[PDB]
């Protein structure tokens, strides 16, 4: 916890997560979870552009669910994801753990795919300008 | 066509309202209350708020909901990831889920499946009778 305005989630395929946090009126140590989702998947659609997602997040034992539906104004993949894990802040590095779950198209057959992403914190980078580093 | 009100097979009830999405087109964010009702659980018979999106272009959802309210906390949460079918004599939600909680310092993870159905509010002449 103390992870507190906007922070910045990396996965192992490079997508990247940036959380909001905000404190659920009537939930204890709950916070609703805002922000977008960068996905950058090497064989994927919807690509390099920000999605909203939504969820929840729970503190007491630093527990989270989130979906990202996967229209926007750039490119729209008629599917949505659900995350759900687990972090770990201690140590030199900052991890949350992650199983998820796809709502699907091939064809007129629907379907749901499952899978795992590990996320690690990383803070942002400073370079002095935008045309240097 | 979707305020309403979709219960599972174990007695569980989702009450989803829909706000469209300023940014996504036909994507609506997913509010409510989950009242869970399942039997060798926790966290039973109170409302737990729920958060998602769903995308009406091909009825897709996915929804959260953290074990945590003032009668109750199981110390989870649950996300749900599926799809509706509102052809027919009645409207149908499928979905596929998964469970973050801890056994021991120890983190895990449980998923299953809830199919849930549409069920309008019944109407009794008053809170006494009929």
């Amino acid at each position: 916890k103390l992870l507190a305005g906007a922070s910045n989630w990396v996965n192992q395929s490079g997508s990247v997560a940036q959380f909001v946090f905000t404190p659920s009126p009537t939930q204890p140590q709950t916070y609703e979870v805002s922000g977008n989702y960068i996905n950058n998947a090497q064989g994927t659609g919807c690509k390099g552009t920000p999605y909203p997602l939504s969820g929840a997040y729970y503190s007491g034992n630093q527990i989270i669910s989130f979906s990202v539906v996967w229209s926007n104004a750039s490119a729209n993949c008629q599917s949505a994801t659900g995350w759900t894990g687990y972090f770990d802040f201690s140590g030199s590095q900052a991890v949350l753990k992650t199983d998820w779950n796809l709502a699907f198209y091939s064809g007129s057959t629907p379907a749901i795919q499952q899978g795992q992403d590990d996320f690690m914190q990383s803070v942002a980078t400073v370079s002095e300008s935008l045309l240097t580093e």
